[PDB]
């Protein structure tokens, strides 16, 4: 008798973990009303209310960002966070705007998901400060009247005068138990031609370099609309330099330390949005693509009649997350299944485990 | 009764294609003795003797390179070429050496395979020349006593004097029937500090730029060992600029035009090596990784007792390629299968179609 796949995330072995926010945080005071997952699964998630893996990449606690030291391990992974950086946040650093930050948001989540698929542990870590330099200013945002905090990672600096400089930062091989066989490191820049400071238009740019690596940005065109853009990089542990072109420089202060597993396993991401009376985005949906990530989209609006509030407790997702209670045998875009011979609908890729074949073929 | 998967490439639907070299070229005079595939499958392959998709990316006919206008379409793809650029070629442009070109080789094949997995057609195309410029030299190799041809793509140029310049190149939306919804474009540079020309050490670097794109390289350190390194880029059709920092500039003269299909399907690559009395590399094996590419490695040496010569006709691969004669129902790392209920061994990912489950689970 053919089994119907249960739409939502699953796991085939005890060795899975989740990553999330308030909707998976049993430390939040509204528990279990604010959950979108089963309560006995909280210990499998690494989650903090108000945070997201995107925020935590860029900011420390402060100026409205709630940061979190995300850390977990699992062959199989369930990602359910992101909404805490949506257009609703109304953030911008220069003139990139919200849509500009949806662009950054996709870039990050795209890199994280694909890197995660070849990893078991993911650990946000603090990098040691670079070799000291002097006569410098930290970068600042003009966005939101100068109240928008430019990220703590990567850290921007501005030299009082044009200068020749290269500075050393370290991406470690390990962080307290975990192996960092690779790192997810942000490289952000401001585009749109030369950058105006005190009536002088300086060429904007700098680079990450080492003997086996290079990533850079440069511009000295006619000034126009400036955008704070981020690239997200896979960098191997080791010693790197950050080099200026004269006036500007960034160094990373944080990375996502990740190890490596030989068998690659698609991650799972569930849609993280707000109620309809708040601006959401489809970054997760755009970032979580085949074949490295399995996307479970919400068909309905965010509706929580039995939750703590209109944004915490959604019926749809609660139903999806029910699948993480059963030791499944197949994890697919169509959902999870137990070990069975036939299926009620075609299983498509990316999948893994042992999946039933479509009955109508037999 | 459980079926054993046939180790090697397969196809589930008539809509597959191959990409290859002499070992899949029915135009070569040694046919069918020099083939590694079934002869009636030649019409499915796009192949030229002595060529490879890596060579064709970088060179026109001449100076020992045999170029080919590779072009094919298929939901499912079988890649079997590469050996015509192995360490055996003894090529180098600067001091990167053979291993340096194995590095370039991995980069290309890695990008091609993953891009191909989201495409149906792959077409090598010629780009229109950039807006004219003057007082310039084409770049040249020092490697092999100045007899090594620096690639025709991307084209390097050197300005007689330090200059401000930006030049326009076009990545088209279509090429005679096919849609180029994306392009695979090479961006190559020479690293190792400032570049010595006529007793002056110039900063080496330049960039590709547009309003929605940037890729660059720069260096002005102490001169050391110079290496010609390539990055391989996914760029959308449109108008781009190539900008210099003063002395150097590259523009692309070719790209791989590719369209987009919504369902992503892992490609298949078979090991392309020489006989043991020739230096091969494992670029294909390194480039063809899960989950975007399925690798069929050779367990044996290249042995062709019934071929045209020690390098054309291999027994092992000939046996693998037998699987492309049957309309399979499952394509896996373990090989192809027909539609069956059970399998003699565990099917692992990346796979696609409808695959039998491991008997020992039942
Ligand atoms: C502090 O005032 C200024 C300055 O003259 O330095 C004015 C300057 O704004 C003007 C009037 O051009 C502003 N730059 C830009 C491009 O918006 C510029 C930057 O916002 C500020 O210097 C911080 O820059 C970076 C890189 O973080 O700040
Ligand atoms: C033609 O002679 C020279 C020159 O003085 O211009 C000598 C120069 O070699 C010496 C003696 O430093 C060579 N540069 C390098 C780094 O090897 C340099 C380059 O090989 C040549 O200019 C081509 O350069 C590029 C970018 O293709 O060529
Ligand atoms: C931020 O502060 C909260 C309490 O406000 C605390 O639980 C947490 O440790 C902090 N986050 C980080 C990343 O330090
Ligand atoms: C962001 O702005 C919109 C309208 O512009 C508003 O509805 C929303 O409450 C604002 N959000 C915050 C957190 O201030
Ligand atoms: C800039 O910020 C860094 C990191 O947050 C901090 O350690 C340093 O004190 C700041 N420097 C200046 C000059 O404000
Ligand atoms: C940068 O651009 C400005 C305006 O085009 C020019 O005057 C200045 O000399 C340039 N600087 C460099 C280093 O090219
Ligand atoms: C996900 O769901 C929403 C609402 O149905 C839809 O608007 C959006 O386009 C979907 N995105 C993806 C990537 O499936
Ligand atoms: C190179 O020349 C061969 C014959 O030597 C010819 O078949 C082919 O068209 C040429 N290749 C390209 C890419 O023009
Ligand atoms: C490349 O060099 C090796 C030995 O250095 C030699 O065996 C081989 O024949 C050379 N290949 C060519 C094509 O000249
Ligand atoms: C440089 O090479 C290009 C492309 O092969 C060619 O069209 C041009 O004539 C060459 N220019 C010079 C100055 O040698
Ligand atoms: C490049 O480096 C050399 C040697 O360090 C220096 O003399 C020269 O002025 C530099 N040029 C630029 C544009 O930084
Ligand atoms: C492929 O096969 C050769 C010979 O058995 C081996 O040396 C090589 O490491 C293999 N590489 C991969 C990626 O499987």
């Amino acid at each position: 008798k053919p089994i119907t796949p249960h739409y939502g995330p699953g796991h085939i072995t005890p060795d899975w973990c989740g990553f999330g926010d308030a909707r998976s945080d049993c430390g939040n005071k509204h528990t279990p009303k604010s959950l979108d997952i089963p309560q006995e699964l909280c210990p499998k998630f690494s989650s903090r209310t108000g945070s997201s893996m995107f925020i935590s990449m860029h900011w420390n606690n402060g100026s409205g960002f709630d940061a979190f030291d995300y850390s977990n391990c699992g062959v199989e992974k369930v990602f359910y966070e992101g909404v805490n950086f949506s257009p609703h946040r109304n953030y911008t650093c220069y003139q990139e705007g919200s849509s500009g930050w949806v662009s950054n948001k996709v870039g990050f989540y795209s890199k994280l998901y694909s890197m995660a698929s070849t990893s078991r542990c993911i650990k946000l870590i603090n990098l040691d400060p670079p070799t000291n330099f002097t006569n410098y200013r930290n970068g600042t945002c003009v966005g939101n009247g100068g109240t928008a905090k430019m990220p703590d990672n990567p850290q921007l600096v501005i030299f009082d005068a044009v200068t020749k400089l290269s500075t050393q930062f370290v991406l470690p091989n390990s962080s307290d138990g975990v192996s960092c066989t690779k790192h997810l490191v942000p490289f952000c820049y401001i585009d749109g031609g030369c950058f105006e400071m005190s009536g002088v238009c300086h060429p904007f740019g700098y680079y990450y370099e080492s003997p086996s690596f290079y990533h850079g940005f440069y511009t000295n065109g006619t000034a126009g609309l400036h955008s704070y853009i981020c690239d997200y990089l896979e960098m191997k542990p080791g010693v790197y330099n950050a080099t200026t072109f004269g006036k500007f420089l960034i160094y990373p202060t944080k990375s996502y330390c990740m190890d490596t597993m030989n068998y690659t396993v698609p991650v799972q991401a569930v849609q993280s949005i707000w109620s309809e009376n708040r601006q959401s985005d489809d970054a997760i949906g755009q970032a979580c693509k085949s074949p490295y990530c399995i996307f479970y989209n919400k068909t309905k609006p965010y509706l929580a009649p039995n939750g703590a509030d209109e944004n915490h407790g959604d019926e749809e997702v609660r139903q999806m997350m029910q699948g993480l209670l059963v030791n499944s045998s197949c994890v697919s875009p169509q959902g999870s299944t137990p070990l069975a011979l036939y299926s009620s609908e075609m299983i498509y890729i990316p999948n893994y485990g042992s999946c039933p074949q479509y009955y109508k073929l037999f």
